[PDB]
């Protein structure tokens, strides 16, 4: 992810097929003549999308131009979370969805998988960096503990951080709770919240693996009420 001069932020394409497809995803929903009622609220939940973009010099090189959602913030506190039971798509090989399954094979149990969390420490005045081995290491055991890790500053438990977020990713479940025309895989979830009260984004994100589907996407909303029910029994500590 590259900070481009605007509040904005360039993600390169990955490479084929996945980068392709991301761009046809944002494509697709923030299409100029779209007035399905489904992607125009999906809109909402994610960044703003401003097209496709490339170097002046080099029309090789392909990124998305998107919003940048920690542009409110001044410490912003980021935390990413992959959402669904299942990684690989429906399209899949048995050596693809082995490949996947083994990243982290508590996926079909938890139904998420924190990718990483940067946090602001007021005490110290420096952040705190956990990578992709942090969440990988999660069990049914340690899960509570280790998303609380993200709403931990200096002095106390963000809680206010915690309901906001639980409040937002309810607006997100809703959406998919009416919606049976696109399944997600591998997406992810992006909080953000000030570490410098109640203010929260969360945005929906990482879409090299959507699909046209024609059912409700169970692993989804397994997932995201799964997350909700861990951040609720943190309001609890
Ligand atoms: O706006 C975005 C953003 O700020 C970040 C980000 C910033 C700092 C970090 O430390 C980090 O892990 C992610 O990622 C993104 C990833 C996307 O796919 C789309 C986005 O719009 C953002």
């Amino acid at each position: 992810i590259l900070q481009h001069p605007d509040g904005t932020v360039l993600k390169q394409l990955q490479p084929p097929p996945r980068g392709p497809r991301e761009l046809e995803f944002y494509n697709m929903v923030y299409a100029a003549d779209c007035f399905d009622g489904v992607l125009l609220e999906l809109r909402k939940y994610l960044p703003k999308y401003y097209g496709i973009w490339s170097p002046p010099t080099a029309p090789n090189d392909l990124y998305l131009k998107l919003e940048d959602v920690t542009h409110k913030f001044n410490k912003p506190c980021i935390m990413d979370v992959k959402i669904g039971q299942k990684s690989y798509d429906p399209f899949a090989s048995s050596e693809k969805i082995q490949q996947q399954v083994s990243k982290y094979p508590l996926m079909e149990e938890i139904g998420f998988l924190v990718l990483g969390m940067r946090v602001y420490h007021v005490h110290s005045d420096s952040y705190e960096t956990e990578n992709q081995h942090y969440g990988r290491s999660l069990t049914k055991e340690t899960i509570k503990d280790g998303v609380s890790r993200f709403f931990h500053n200096g002095y106390c438990l963000r809680k206010d951080a915690v309901a906001a977020s639980i409040q937002k990713i309810e607006k997100i479940l809703q959406w998919f709770e009416n919606q049976k025309q696109l399944n997600f895989y591998a997406s992810s979830l992006l909080f953000v919240y000030e570490g410098s009260g109640g203010e929260v984004e969360v945005r929906m994100i990482d879409f090299a693996h959507v699909f046209p589907s024609n059912t409700i996407d169970e692993g989804y909303v397994y997932g995201l009420k799964h997350l909700i029910s861990v951040l609720r029994s943190i309001l609890d500590n």
